[PDB]
């Protein structure tokens, strides 16, 4: 019973986490992942701000209210080569990764570690944080609270 979340550096207190190393997360799950992190999902400034600071990903992942790509440099393969916070319109599916915002981190690029999962509950996943650089964290928990989502 293990959960790999991938977490990079926080650009005005904004980052991104990849669950199992696919788009695995549902919008529900999300916010409980960063409720895990003490955090909340982003709202569209917070992560325009955050892209202003350096944060790009080549990944989906969910926001409040929409799914998005923050991007600087254009990649044909990252958001069809736009720049600036790219907004998903068309998609058959629900599960993405997610960005989560914890108003404590940083104004703005810190590329720390992240070394607690501060805000997990009790359970019995092993849940462990993989750093970019590789670190790892690794505690016994849950931080699922949607049934479905389990
Ligand atoms: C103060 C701070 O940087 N907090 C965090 C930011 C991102 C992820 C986290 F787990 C934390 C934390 O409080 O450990």
């Amino acid at each position: 019973n293990q959960i790999d979340l991938n977490v990079t550096c926080r650009y005005a207190g904004v980052f991104h986490v990849e669950k199992n190393g696919r788009y695995s997360i549902s919008r529900t799950e999300a916010a409980d992942l960063c409720q895990a992190f003490n955090s909340t999902l982003p709202t569209m400034d917070q992560m325009k701000l955050a892209l202003s600071k350096g944060f790009e990903t080549c990944r989906y992942g969910f926001i409040e209210g929409n799914v998005v790509i923050p991007r600087i440099h254009p990649n044909a393969i990252c958001a069809a080569n736009h720049t600036g916070v790219y907004i998903l319109v068309t998609s058959n599916t629900s599960h993405y990764d997610t960005y989560c915002f914890n108003a404590s981190a940083p104004p703005e690029e810190d590329c720390t570690s992240v070394t607690d999962l501060p805000n997990s509950f009790d359970g019995p996943v092993t849940i462990t944080i993989v750093n970019r650089d590789g670190t790892r964290y690794s505690k016994k928990g849950e931080y699922r609270t949607h049934q479905e989502d389990i």
